[PDB]
């Protein structure tokens, strides 16, 4: 658990808060004003947070032992510091709009746009309700009542533990591919707000392992977190070729789906299933020759069976957790820039990352557990 919230922090807080915006605001980023937008989310953010502190005007003791708003303050202020520390490392290259620090600022851009809609539905009004926050899944929401009462947010190291009891994690890949999805504000913590959203994305809860894996994991047609005009764009390639789609994720829309396609006539349309899972939009679109080749391949996943247990390859695994965010990182903090393999695994990380889970009594590699025999040195980006 973080320590507690003093005001003197939030002070600091927004300090940082304001050096992001002047950094970001620079006219070479020339930042698409595109979603999500950092320039809109963080004074959004810190208007919130000052709802939030006059809600609390005598109370404001009670605010600062809340462990959702510790571990949030802290979250915002590390990912404020580590925008702030990108673009002093990138210098150069933050203008250029391919560049691994602008792809970087991308990736945090929308962790931005996950931690305020975090707080604006754990604090409505500026008022806490996380310990009432409605999961809007029954069988879910057993789950977590059963598992974690009352308790707005939980350690991943807790939150694993537990959902592994009743849909079984195989393997540390798998759980780090789990948590790549779930750990929306990437702070090692899992919300009842996060966890209302991952189980909203993959339901139904009895085959929830089952239905991320088939949709997400190992999915062509999955995309992740793409704008409308990025899937637009991704289709375009198959303009001529009807059938072909792709399915997303909104940063404005957390919790659902979105279906781009190509039709007969060479146009790019979009609709958002709503009425059941996904996997039974996507098996019905088939069935009525829609969604037929996802982004763009002939073969076309075969879904039924999720009403013989499809497994997956460590190396889906792997793929997977590279999907998200540049190359360069080590997904495991996803902070530092990886430096070291492990053999004879073959898996990449930060040094200091795989230095702790050592020093932690941790079992062998981070992501495997297997046990290293050796290690080994290595250079993220070359030229510089
Ligand atoms: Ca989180
Ligand atoms: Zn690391
Ligand atoms: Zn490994």
């Amino acid at each position: 658990p973080p320590g507690t919230v003093d005001k003197k922090m939030v002070e600091k807080c927004w300090k940082l808060m304001d050096k992001v915006v002047r950094l970001c605001q620079n006219p070479k980023l020339a930042l698409k004003n595109s979603p999500p937008y950092i320039l809109d989310l963080l004074p959004d953010t810190y208007q919130h947070l000052r709802t939030i502190l006059s809600r609390y005007e005598g109370k404001m003791e009670t605010l600062g032992e809340n462990e959702y708003f510790r571990v949030f303050m802290e979250n915002l202020m590390k990912k404020t510091k580590q925008t702030i520390s990108l673009f002093k490392e990138g210098k150069e290259r933050m203008y250029e709009e391919n560049s691994q620090p602008r792809r970087n600022l991308t990736k945090l851009s929308l962790i931005f746009s996950h931690m305020l809609a975090e707080l604006k539905g754990i604090f409505p009004s500026g008022l806490f309700q996380g310990d009432t926050f409605r999961i809007t899944k029954a069988d879910a929401a057993e789950f977590w009542r059963k598992a974690f009462g009352e308790k707005t947010i939980v350690p991943w190291k807790s939150f694993r533990q537990a959902l592994h009891e009743v849909h079984p994690i195989s393997s540390g890949l798998e759980a780090m591919a789990l948590k790549s999805t779930i750990d929306l504000t990437c702070n090692d913590y899992i919300s009842v707000f996060e966890f209302d959203i991952f189980t909203r994305l993959f339901q139904p809860w009895s085959s929830l392992l089952r239905n991320w894996n088939s949709l997400a994991v190992t999915h062509p047609g999955y995309m992740a977190f793409l704008t409308y005009d990025e899937v637009k764009a991704r289709l375009q390639k198959f303009i001529h070729k009807p059938g072909s789609y792709i399915f997303r994720l909104s940063c404005t829309r957390l919790g659902q789906w979105a279906i781009g396609y190509v039709t007969a006539d060479g146009n790019i349309l979009q609709t958002i299933p709503h009425n059941k899972p996904l996997f039974q939009a996507l098996i019905d679109g088939f069935r009525e020759g829609f969604y037929l080749f996802p982004d763009g391949r002939n073969q076309n996943p075969d879904l039924t069976g999720l009403c013989d247990h499809i497994k997956v390859t460590q190396e889906q695994y792997e793929l997977y957790c590279e999907m998200g965010s540049t190359f360069q990182l080590c997904k495991i903090c996803a902070e530092n820039d990886k430096d070291v393999k492990i053999e004879p695994c073959g898996h990449l990380m930060c040094t200091s990352c795989l230095t702790s889970w050592q020093e932690s009594e941790g079992q062998g590699c981070p992501f495997c557990r297997c046990e290293i025999k050796g290690t080994e040195p290595i250079v993220v980006d070359p030229f510089d």
